[PDB]
């Protein structure tokens, strides 16, 4: 397909899931059993750009839904956001910028980091309940690596 994809879920390192805030924003929060599908599924897309072994270039959308994660400046500070598009021109291969994340398969997890803001990655809080966010800073008090699941479409 012109701009290949694949469904899939994910988890942070301490087994926390992404569910739906409110309408432009995402929270993770440890979930289980029938709660389980609260889950947000994600419509992971293989975009253009710097690629590597172990740097993939991708656009995260929510699946079924005009709907991406995007970086921005927001008070003069990278910030991640969930943004609407026209449902007749997305996905395609090539993204702009702020929709693009450089996948990182590191241990046997995942970063995202942010094409637009180097070093800067998709992080949720250590707390319960909290939003996911654009952090900065890795390896310390945010957590920035996840697992993915893939889901029968």
């Amino acid at each position: 397909a012109p701009v290949r994809s694949l469904n899939c879920t994910l988890r942070d390192s301490q087994q926390k899931s992404l569910v739906m805030s409110g309408p432009y924003e995402l929270k993770a929060l440890h979930l289980q059993g029938q709660d389980m599908e609260q889950q947000v599924v994600f419509s992971m897309s293989f975009v253009q750009g710097e690629e590597s072994n172990d740097k993939i270039p991708v656009a995260l959308g929510l699946k079924e839904k005009n709907l991406y994660l995007s970086c921005v400046l927001k008070d003069d500070k990278p910030t991640l956001q969930l943004e609407s598009v026209d449902p007749k021109n997305y996905p395609k291969k090539k993204m702009e910028k702020r929709f693009v994340f450089n996948k990182i398969e590191i241990n046997n997890k995942l970063e995202f980091e942010s094409a637009q803001f180097p070093n800067w990655y998709i992080s949720t809080s250590q707390a319960e309940n909290m939003p996911v966010f654009l952090g900065g800073t890795k390896g310390g008090q945010d957590i920035t690596d996840y697992t993915m699941q893939f889901v029968s479409s």
